[PDB]
């Protein structure tokens, strides 16, 4: 009967037709559903004069006000001789027109119709609602017509938690040797897990019969699957299902034209449904039909794609019903920096515990996971994941099929098919996995295809996993109010579209438009600057500060925008360059002007000096002004709340103004883009770059004794004279007998590493917790902080992408456990030899003593670590007293795409009483026969690979072919120091080969 009035909007949507509108859907607090249509406009912003004077008058129109409208035209100018920035008022109207209309000189046309939507009706996207039904006409069932919606939406509410259905899909197609083509490859499985609104979870796979033996479908039916013949007999209580592929497919036609909340993929937009469709026109007719909530418009699937240079395609759904088709694998490339984004990299790293020993011996280990294992609720989740995971990594690299599994709401305790080594306590991953399907579809039997099903339920799962750990739901929400979107549009346009919204309600609060009257002039501003440490390897401690959101500070800072420039003065010689400076400095004084040097942008300039007008706060610095005040309310109230579903909500709105202000400084450079500022852009780095040096010269070579902190320079403001004590010298509230020194080591666009002459992390957090008070009281100055991260002991680094660690945190004390930090490797377990990994612990360890004697050139520590390195290895080739254990490598065996392996383990099986099988691990060495000589030249160090198998025995006429593992050596060896000129000649003259340096 009754409508409930009280909804929770959760997207919105659009009709295209020649009769088109904008839906929303929304959640009751019940669990009914209801749509609404609105009819869609086509908004304007004309000036007063404009609008008296159109042809036929707008459909509806209301006024906004007097707004300045500002020219943001970027001049260079050769003196100061600098006109005043164009600029008049007008009162300003939005009208509404229901087609298209060509309006000759108006203006805000940049931002998005449905921006105003919400803007001009008072709507927030996300919202809680009592509709008012006095302006609801009903018109099917469930679905309301609202030509009023600001009267309609009146009454905002608070929010209220509602439940929502998700399906999580994923296929197997069949293939050999090409990727799977629609045309000739059958969809082989299609696995599905469905939420419903209770939070029941729903689990069905189909496996296509076609593929299997007559007799085979019997023991599937016999071993309890379940047959069926048609749509009609599907039975989705029924985990495994057989029938034939035109079923399967009508099955997910079916499905897929059901109105769940979430359709959610990994790559399902380019690849499964891609797929799932066509594979559906070939076979029978038909297409899947998506229709607007009113029945007015149907759409046939058809996946569209979106571009974005800089750079990678997103794939996207066309779907007019209000479900939000998602696909992970797009939405994880825009929201993380990673190194794979493959499904089981981004497990591996999302879903790992700590699993302590129960069991040893046989060929199974044992663990269990629990609170008493690693940290509040991980292993909860490790087990969430393990109710369909097959294969746990274990210690990075022993992948190992699971046997049993017992699962509580707190632990798990899982039996693997692992060898031994049993520590106590073990690392537990669902990441890499050693299934070869090519294999599988080549031998396909009854077996392969439940052991397919397992898998690809997995995957599916995996989609569900992965959205509870990066909260996509939340952020969906998040990102709908902050960008005043549609959910479904937040992680589909790009970072210029998405900055709009708030750009646009900041503009009609200051009464400010801005309009570029001219074709912008070609020039972003990167000059890709890259950071390299002072050293690689740190035998003393190292101190970590960050600048506290350097570029939105800076901007804030400078009032760094695009209409607070009064110019840009540049010079070609001396003469004009110092008149300029003199003239400068008394037409635009400090401190309401600042004056920036940046790097100028014609190759016959010396100089450019960019000057902003800091009297009136600007555009840009406001809206980040903004972003960070919000983002630390959303902070607070993430702490002041407790239920954890609203914990999820106030760090999803805290993630979204960090990532919203994280934006800004791109989009000045981006040339398409309504906060493009050359000068700005360019003189917010300049500034940046300007504090980063202003910090290091002062912390470099700085000096604790007494109590006083001897910084190494006057604490003078960089850019103009200022009113701060700039002595240098510095009471500290630290013990009077601390004597240390200060090294500045590396720094870079937002961060600085400082050396401190001391091992002792007590007193190193001690003294980094004083330097960060001192450095903001005195060192910086308005709104520039540095916040203390860690300490970094045993520092080894190379790049900031490539560097390795132990790291005790601000909260840290002496004896916790270190985080063994890794970042940019590639190796352990078998990419590298126990002879290399003995030696490069040996030469560290030596390597960290020479540096705490003291006494080095980068020479004379060079010198001598490379004279002991020929020492060790000429006596090895010599002396060979090595077991060849000490030079075993690993590998899996598996089919192809790898080639010329599949010669080698083959070669090996036709030749010898075993056979090394297709999933199996095997030990080799790289041999030579033993008059081969030191060998500078190399070749395809492939022929020297030699299976060393159980019997196996070293030839009388066979060595260890040496050198290959000494060149990969004295390579890491040199990567490690300083001196690269001593390195290449040295590498030259034992290998006759050029080094790889990590840049």
């Amino acid at each position: 009967g009754a409508m409930d009035p009280d909804v929770r909007c959760i997207n919105w949507f659009e009709s295209h037709g020649e009769n088109r509108f904008l839906y929303l859907k929304s959640r009751c607090r019940n669990g009914e559903t209801v749509f609404i249509r609105f009819p869609h406009y086509f908004y304007y912003v004309v000036t007063d004069e404009i609008y008296q004077s159109l042809s036929p008058p707008p459909f509806n129109a209301r006024p906004l006000g007097k707004m300045r409208t500002i020219d943001i035209d970027e001049t260079i100018s050769y003196n100061l001789d600098i006109k005043d920035r164009k600029c008049s008022v007008a009162d300003m109207w939005l009208i509404e027109e229901p087609k298209k209309r060509s309006i000759q000189n108006a203006t805000m046309d940049e931002f998005l119709n449905i921006s105003w939507f919400y803007i001009s009706n008072g709507i927030s996207p996300d919202g809680c609602y009592s509709l008012d039904e006095q302006y609801l006409t009903k018109i099917n069932n469930g679905c309301y017509h609202c030509d009023d919606p600001r009267n309609c939406f009146a009454k905002k509410i608070p929010r209220f938690d509602i439940p929502r259905s998700y399906l999580f899909l994923d296929i197997e197609c069949h293939f050999d040797k090409k990727f799977p083509s629609v045309f000739i490859n059958p969809i082989s499985h299609t696995s599905y897990c469905y939420i419903d609104l209770s939070g029941k979870r729903l689990l069905f796979t189909l496996i296509n019969e076609e593929m299997l033996t007559e007799q085979e479908i019997q023991e599937a039916v016999d071993r309890g699957c379940l047959r069926i013949q048609s749509l009609m007999e599907m039975d989705y209580e029924r985990e495994l299902v057989l029938c034939s592929e035109i079923v399967l497919l009508r099955i997910a036609k079916q499905l897929l034209e059901l109105t769940f909340d979430y359709v959610v993929t990994f790559n399902g937009h380019n690849f499964d449904l891609r797929y799932i469709t066509n594979r559906l026109e070939l076979l029978t007719g038909e297409k899947i039909i998506f229709r607007s909530p009113d029945k007015k418009e149907a759409v046939h699937l058809c996946i569209y794609e979106r571009n974005q240079s800089s750079a990678n395609t997103t794939f996207h759904v066309n779907n007019n019903n209000g479900t939000i088709f998602f696909d992970l694998y797009s939405f994880i490339q825009k929201s993380e920096k990673l190194d794979s984004y493959k499904l089981d990299s981004i497990s591996k790293n999302a879903f790992s515990c700590m699993g302590k020993v129960l069991n040893r011996g046989v060929r199974e280990m044992t663990f269990i996971g629990d609170d008493t294992t690693d940290a509040k609720g991980k292993a909860a989740a490790f087990a969430k994941v393990l109710t369909t995971g097959n294969y746990v990594t274990v210690d990075e690299d022993i992948i190992c099929k699971v046997i049993r599994k017992d699962i509580w709401e707190n632990g798990f305790k899982v039996v693997l098919l692992c060898p031994t080594l049993p520590n106590d306590t073990y690392k537990l991953s669902f990441g890499k996995d050693d299934v070869d399907l090519a294999q599988m579809y080549k031998d396909y039997n009854l077996n392969i295809a439940l052991d397919m099903a397992r898998y690809c339920i997995h995957d599916a799962c995996l989609c569900q996993y992965l959205w509870e750990y990066y909260g996509v739901e939340t952020k969906t929400d998040a990102g709908a109010s902050t960008y005043v979107l549609p959910q479904s549009m937040v992680f589909e346009y790009r970072a210029s579209t998405v900055i709009k919204g708030p750009l646009l309600k900041l503009l009609l609060e200051t009464k400010t438009i801005l309009v570029r009257s001219e074709t912008k002039q070609k020039f972003p501003y990167e000059g890709g600057k890259v950071f390299a440490p002072k050293q690689k390897m740190f035998s003393n401690n190292v101190l970590i500060f960050d600048y506290n959101s350097l570029y939105p500070n800076v901007c804030i800072f400078g009032n760094l925008s695009p209409e607070t420039l009064v110019g840009v003065v540049v010079s070609t010689n001396r003469l004009e360059e110092e008149i300029n400076n003199q003239l400068l400095l008394q037409k635009y004084p400090p401190p309401r002007y600042i004056t920036v040097h940046c790097e100028p942008r014609l190759p016959n300039l010396i100089s450019e000096i960019a000057i902003f007008d800091r009297s009136i706060e600007g555009t840009i610095p406001r809206l980040l002004r903004t972003f960070l005040a919000e983002r630390a309310r959303y902070k607070k109230m993430l702490k002041q709340a407790t239920s954890s579903t609203e914990k999820a909500i106030y760090d999803s709105m805290q993630y979204t103004y960090k990532i919203v202000a994280n934006s800004v400084y791109g989009l000045m450079g981006f040339r398409n883009s309504a906060l493009y500022s050359y000068a700005s852009a360019k003189s917010c780095t300049s500034i940046g770059r300007r504090m980063i040096l202003y910090l290091e010269s002062v912390l470099n070579g700085a000096e604790l004794s007494n109590g006083m902190l001897r910084f190494a320079n006057p604490l003078s403001n960089p850019f103009y004279m200022d009113d701060r004590d700039i002595n240098p010298i510095v009471k500290t509230s630290l013990p009077i007998d601390y004597r240390f020194r200060f090294r500045s080591v590396y720094g870079d666009t937002d961060s600085v590493f400082t050396e401190i002459d001391s091992q002792d992390v007590d007193k190193s957090i001690e003294i980094a917790k004083e330097l960060e008070r001192l450095i903001n009281n005195r060192v910086l100055f308005n709104n520039f902080k540095i916040e203390f991260e860690a300490v970094y002991k045993n520092l080894i680094m190379q790049s900031k992408k490539k560097y390795t660690t132990m790291k005790y945190s601000a909260s840290s004390n002496s004896k916790s456990v270190p985080e063994r930090i890794n970042k940019g490797t590639s190796e352990t377990r078998r990419d590298v030899s126990k002879f290399h990994k003995n030696m490069i612990k040996t030469y560290k360890t030596r390597l960290s003593e020479m540096l705490s004697e003291g006494r080095m050139n980068s020479n004379q520590v060079c010198i001598d670590i490379l004279r002991s390195l020929e020492t060790d290895l000429r006596s090895e080739f010599d002396s060979r007293s090595s077991p060849l254990e000490l030079f075993m490598l690993s590998r899996m065996h598996h089919s192809n795409y790898d080639n010329p392996n599949m010669y080698l383990v083959t070669e090996y099986n036709k030749n010898n009483p075993e056979t090394i099988e297709l999933g199996e691990r095997y030990y080799f060495a790289y041999i030579c026969p033993a008059n081969v000589p030191w060998t500078k030249k190399l070749v395809n160090i492939k022929t020297y690979e030699t299976i060393i198998d159980r019997s196996f025995k070293l030839g009388s006429d066979q060595r260890i072919f040496y050198e290959v593992y000494f060149k990969r050596l004295t390579s890491e060896i040199v990567n490690l120091l300083d001196n690269k000129v001593l390195c290449i000649s040295f590498f030259e003259r034992m290998f006759g080969s050029k080094p790889t340096f990590y840049e």
